[PDB]
């Protein structure tokens, strides 16, 4: 806590200030678009906020509510999550809420939302559920075996961003995290790296923007090769995120599929499975971006 001893500042850069009140546990932020994972996250010449950006804000949330429930030995697991309407930061700076839910049974629902004005009808942006879960069972990946099954071609980085550019988007510098992306039957190996630019941000994330974007990126690839070629194809929904571990500036995604849901495990170099997702899906974008 600051208060007068110096300038009180942001909990976390997706989750600005506490604004709870008797009725509500909430959280607000404001995006001006000048942020990295809204300048370089462009679809079709708009800034969007990305899908993973609300979960580390849910995450970053439930951390901060939850507060000493969670000990060592207690995990945040993201259960069913949507994305419903986007968050365009193009002409004007957006106001971005979070309320959580605690429920009987232990879980939490958030709801992420904004309002133009005070009073207004809140437009929901976005849905999901939580629950504090047992550590219990770190598991491992065999990169090796990985690696072996995603032999079938190599797509580089200077592919995958052009071939986006094309489609309408635009990752930029801070979103460029896949360094490799091993080609599979049904399933993607990618290596993942913060980029230079971002380099001095790990520490302030625990979904880092910049990784996991770049792990539904890896995933999208991996949908992509079951639909029409120039598609643009967006986040719409996750089934379960577990946070098993910190994750670092040197990662691999794992991407396999399973509407085409894929799963994905994001993996530090030591083959520890960091983050696991299950059913994440995508939606075909038409057209420009509208809320
Ligand atoms: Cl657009
Ligand atoms: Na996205
Ligand atoms: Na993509």
């Amino acid at each position: 806590i600051s208060g007068n001893q110096t300038g009180i500042g942001s909990i976390h850069p997706l989750l600005h200030q506490n604004t709870s009140d008797f009725s509500e546990q909430k959280f607000s932020s404001v995006f001006t678009g000048d942020e990295f994972f809204l300048r370089d996250h462009v679809v079709r010449g708009k800034p969007v906020l990305p899908g993973v950006a609300y979960l580390e804000m849910a995450y970053a949330a439930i951390n901060q509510a939850a507060g000493s429930e969670i000990g060592q030995d207690v995990r945040i697991r993201l259960n069913h999550t949507v994305w419903v309407q986007p968050v365009v930061v193009d002409r004007h700076s957006a106001q971005v809420d979070i309320s959580l839910f605690p429920e009987e049974d232990g879980k939490i629902t958030f709801d992420i939302y904004s309002t133009q004005e005070d009073g207004d009808d809140p437009v929901i942006h976005s849905q999901g559920s939580a629950e504090l879960a047992s550590a219990a069972e770190t598991p491992v990946a065999d990169l090796t075996e990985m690696s072996r099954r995603c032999g079938k071609g190599k797509m580089s980085p200077d592919q995958f961003y052009e071939e986006g550019r094309s489609r309408g988007m635009f990752h930029g510098p801070a979103f460029q995290g896949i360094k490799n992306v091993n080609i599979g039957n049904r399933e993607v190996l990618a290596q993942l790296q913060l980029p230079e630019i971002v380099s001095g941000t790990n520490e302030q994330f625990v979904l880092h923007p910049s990784i996991m974007d770049s792990a539904l990126q890896t995933a999208t690839i991996c949908i992509m090769q079951e639909l029409t070629d120039q598609k643009l194809i967006l986040p719409f929904a996750l089934e379960e995120l577990e946070v098993i571990k910190g994750c670092s500036s040197s990662m691999w995604a794992y991407a396999r599929l399973s509407v085409q849901k894929a799963d994905i495990d994001v993996i530090d170099e030591s083959g520890t499975v960091c983050v696991r997702i299950k059913g994440f899906s995508t939606r075909v974008l038409e057209g420009e971006v509208h809320t």
